[PDB]
């Protein structure tokens, strides 16, 4: 399973979808339009 928004990201390949791995703690998936 993938981590969604505000879920701890294991990959910057938008993890779930339309996301990315925030390069600042907490390292969790954020929307591309929220970073």
């Amino acid at each position: 399973a993938c981590r969604e928004w505000l879920g701890g990201c294991s990959k910057d390949a938008d993890c779930c979808a339309h996301l990315e791995c925030r390069k600042k703690w907490p390292y969790h998936c954020v929307w591309d339009w929220t970073v």
